[PDB]
């Protein structure tokens, strides 16, 4: 990756993460994305939105969003109609794959300024009626939940990803109690970061105009929901009796978007821009679809090798918490101590808007590195279907 | 471009293009895409499917297709579970942008063998019920047609693409008659190519489990030309004064197409025979309702990226979203129809939107061989205001 | 007794052809079929005008999406005065015959002199239901309910299809798959023979469908579909392997309507009308919902008692063939030979538009009594939920 | 003909749309009301009931024969004859007329009649799934609008027939607003003074996931009156010039009501104490969109059939489909409002359409009891152009 032209992150921003049918459920996925894009660009001293040439934006459940979600995000943010816009779907990894593709587009010389990230409005995912065109002459018929179908169910086995999380708990020996105490810890980290103002810089608050008083949404909705007694007492969510995965120790369904602004070396110098970070390398990997939970154990070493960095040099990791067991298993397989992982909490406590989470964890990682005075960060995120994506950054 | 690693096409393949609710409507988009991927890889002497490292696959109307359509295409084609898979949506340009991204992934050194292309099953696009979660307390509600919503409607104007086609006819001065004579010509070219066997090589026929088994070997739309009915039919989007009709627009269709890309190093390592070299590409965009003439920007950009002059191109594929789209881009660019869509275009062949960008590249490679040409350029506009274009050299 | 009450005369009856499910009459709504039968019945009374009709009782079971008061739509569509009293009646399969009883009673209490009664059903245009759109369903696949299954064919109590209760009936009274199959063939042959001789020509009012010339539906659509080896070889419909009830030996889903004109003795002479028949009595009965199949074995003796007529005096019976086993069980239970039952065929061969069939079999009964030179007739029809209705007529 | 006696009546509280009773189906509300009426008649066993007529308008998704489900849910014998009746808003009263007729012709001695409606649980319809719809957005029909509230020939909501009623007889936005306010405080006066407690059978809703048990004892609507908010709200069906609003119209509601009827012989045989005697009834109909005025025909017809003059009635219940309906019919019959809906009407109490015909009779007997009257008349208009009226004598 060294022999490849440099790619700088000059800013990042994210919406608050809203709960399912909660604080941001009135906004569409492109409205969330536009908000994150516009906020990220407003931070770059010396760069105009009209300088952005190309947009890659993740989005998984695109049904009823309309033509090209990424284009709607770009135009809604005030970018020029000349902007090249592509929507990316690598399930839960879409937001990070989008940033990788944006970096590659600078590296091959086809752009000098790129916005990448992702968005998801799980609240506004529709239901589907699949057989109306040819008809169904007789019988009860099904209305398909688009979240379940296109977001949460492995296509091969037709099983929800929570069931494959159980397979992870069984394979790697994590109990209900280990997953619950992880969840409590990541909720406590998210609450502590919230209360300390450590998300204030990365979050762009959302103003909802009154139809009625206006409402400003400022903080992530989920972290405050921790109730330790209830979390430890709730029934398993996917396997009765012997199940270890619960709604409290899994990621919720959520709404949100996140964006980063990328520039080439030449553009950085031309406009005298202050870089936040440098992309050092990345890696995608995949294995058996039902073992998607531990695909980050392949992608992270691959990204570190691409970046020319040893695992021990990393100051902070973001390992996306699709489930508590996913963070536990990948820490075990890679030998990464928890005190280097999700230092401000993870998706179990913060929320998991699936198309945006890969970019959300990168935004949060940059805030962790600044707050903890770190230099090298690595973000890794698994995705339904067996994949994972990982990226290494250097704070400047 | 030239100072970056070279990218070679070592094969390509496509399904027949089926009509809406027609010959392929029993297959899902991943089944079509897997078929095209498997068929393209079977053509490469000395390359195994297990050598494919990464897949980029276009798909626009992904509702109810399930998690990551590209990953389903890849696994359905027999690729390894280690394969990196990403689904791409740039509406009508998705299949060509997928190939571009695949080329870039080789150029940055992250893959040496990449499958790219696209798939669409418009037949199996569902309807949406959008307000079941929060409810709707009182009043008639709508079931949204997913084709209209996510494929064919400009988001800003909330107008179907046929009305943007009328803007194109008004802006660049093409009458109903000019559009109709263009459409008849492209149907004639597609039928001539069909009968002469010129699609035999690129098409991988589909066997349908049987009643006995059905084999689908031909594109469904070309035979439907009736020049008398075409000249007499009422306009489809503007009553009375309209110029765009269903016969002179692309249909709704099902199909998939795939290409196999390899690096120079890997070509040498496996002693592979390349079909073509990617010379360059370009994306461009402008006002969304003017997407119809975005190729007049993307094509010059691709040629410049390729270091190739427009006059040196031996054949162009200009995707026929509507007849007026080809007419307007030929006018703006100064490209004679004698070099355009030499085996017919999407008005006659069909337009499965997530696949069409790779579909036209597969057809172009056949045109360059059949017409003894060397340099080809494919350009395709897309809803939202964009276009993508690519330049290849037949080897 | 009945003699202390005014007499009620049938001066007319008519019926549409019975169409197959999504078949010949599928483009017509229930009120259009109903209007057709009412207008045809009234056109047959010399000395009576449509404006003389004062009140209408009309059966209809699956009224969803038919609009306000189906009976009122049938009346206004038939050309009846807007002063006409209109009530829609739902007693499931017996609705069409209960409407006739309620019409007779309205004369007998002296509130009307000219009454049209009958029933209609377009099972082809029964919609599907979305039951929880108002409050919402936050997450999960949902159901589109088939209105035929829900409001027509499923016993509300056990949530069982009536076919499975026909299977329960076969197990109760000992009727084999062969015995039900050979009855179905016999009633199919009777319906075809009656069709062949033109014995349905008087009672059926052909339907003209616009579109330049006009298509005309003259025959019932189901009788021609008999295929005796297909019928004996088909797999059972409700219990794989061991079931005796099949689709060929059950009634189909159908569209049709039927109406009769009732007058008081005063108006019969005041207008000098020629009566076709006299209503001598009726009987409603009900038992266990899953045993509705043998409810006519209670309603039929009750209607004979009400009329003061003996079962041996009856020249012809119409026992509605919801399933072939219904006719077999009721014949066995009542000691009625088949040689006096459904002489022109029954619903297994003719069709079962559920809201109309109670009136349809009375229309056919009057035709059987004319053709076979009989005087006393009895019509009995079971309905889902446990009930049955029966009526005794004397041909004049 | 044999006399028909009312031996008891009962009604559920009237729940608001998607409100306090929304968790109950129409047969559950109906079962509740039948059971409560039957528990009031000592000397009469629930197994003595031979026949049920029950009104219900929007029967979609209620299941087979709603009245049969009401009857069995109340504990009546499986031997009971059960028939569901739909004369739209008049179904509850027409059911009672049919029940009285069944006694008068000597086919039954104990009949339960009334009506039920759960407008909260009325579904939406998808009408073209069987034959299908190949391309285009489609409609989900609101079953309340289609089968309850829209006139068949005009395809206009009842609120627009109500505006017709205003212009036809000259009642302003103010006049209807003052009536609505008057019937609201007439209804609120009855709650606090307890004049509904006899007729209402409260409903128990037990929560047992740890949740607290809930009892519904009051009608939900009367407490909602805000006269400041009411006078200043915008019109509901005609902007600017309209006179009909949500506050001055009836709401959408859930509820049920039932009466027990006995023959002359059975009253003496079992030594039952009668609440009232049914004196007569009348049905009438005119132009569909002029249904608001049909009570002006049914009421005189019921009075004439009972052999009683209009001046002798101690209390009228004229169903307030809209405040303008009560105002109009009082104008044409010449009835003073001091003898109309003395405990309030449907604008303030609620209007579950299949039940109101029986609900207003139940309230009528409570008015005659509390006002020490002898002759009461209830009339009710229904969509389609009809109306029904009944005359009773308290005993
Ligand atoms: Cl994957
Ligand atoms: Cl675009
Ligand atoms: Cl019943
Ligand atoms: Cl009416
Ligand atoms: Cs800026
Ligand atoms: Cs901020
Ligand atoms: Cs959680
Ligand atoms: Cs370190
Ligand atoms: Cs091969
Ligand atoms: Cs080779
Ligand atoms: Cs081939
Ligand atoms: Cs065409
Ligand atoms: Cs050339
Ligand atoms: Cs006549
Ligand atoms: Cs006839
Ligand atoms: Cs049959
Ligand atoms: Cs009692
Ligand atoms: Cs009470
Ligand atoms: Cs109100």
């Amino acid at each position: 990756m060294s022999s490849l032209p440099a790619v700088y992150i000059v800013s990042s921003a994210r919406t608050p993460v809203g709960s399912f049918l909660g604080s941001l459920s009135s906004l569409t996925a492109p409205q969330l994305g536009a908000h994150a894009i516009k906020a990220a660009l407003a931070k770059v001293d010396g760069l105009k939105p009209s300088d952005v040439q190309e947009v890659f934006f993740g989005n998984v459940i695109s049904a009823n969003v309309g033509q090209n979600p990424a284009r709607q995000c770009a135009l809604g943010a005030g970018l020029e109609e000349s902007t090249i816009c592509t929507t990316v779907n690598k399930v839960c990894a879409s937001g990070l794959k989008a940033i990788i593709l944006g970096a590659q587009t600078i590296m091959t010389g086809n752009a000098d300024v790129v916005v990448a990230g992702g968005t998801e409005s799980m609240s506004n995912a529709p239901h589907y009626l699949p057989n109306l065109r040819t008809g169904a002459k007789y019988g009860h018929q099904s209305l398909v939940d688009g979240i379940m179908k296109d977001g949460l169910t492995d296509a091969g086995k037709q099983e929800l990803m929570g069931l494959q999380a159980e397979e992870c708990a069984q394979d790697h020996g994590f109990s209900r109690e280990q997953q619950d105490e992880y969840a409590i810890r990541t909720y406590e980290k998210a609450q502590a970061a919230q209360k300390a103002g450590l998300f204030d810089e990365e979050i762009a608050p959302i103003q909802l105009p009154g139809f009625k008083p206006d409402v400003t949404v400022t903080q992530d909705e989920e972290p405050k929901n921790l109730n330790p007694e209830k979390l430890r007492a709730i029934k398993p969510a996917f396997i009765p009796g012997s199940g270890t995965v619960t709604a409290p120790n899994s990621s919720p369904l959520n709404d949100g978007a996140a964006a980063v602004v990328l520039v080439s070396e030449a553009k950085l110098k031309e406009l005298n821009l202050k870089p936040v970070a440098k992309i050092l390398g990345w890696g995608d990997a995949a294995q058996q679809p039902s073992k998607f939970t531990t695909a980050p154990a392949l992608a992270i070493p691959k990204a570190l090798k691409h970046a020319g960095v040893g695992q021990d040099a990393i100051d902070a990791f973001e390992i996306n918490e699709a489930f508590s067991v996913v963070a536990l298993a990948n820490m075990k397989l890679l030998g990464i101590p928890e005190e280097k992982v999700n230092l401000h909490g993870g998706a179990v406590a913060i929320g998991h808007p699936i198309g945006a989470s890969g970019a959300r964890i990168l935004t949060t990682l940059l805030g962790v590195l600044k707050a903890k005075k770190g230099k090298l960060g690595c973000a890794g995120i698994c995705n339904g279907g067996g994949g994972a994506s990982a990226l290494v950054v250097e704070l400047l």
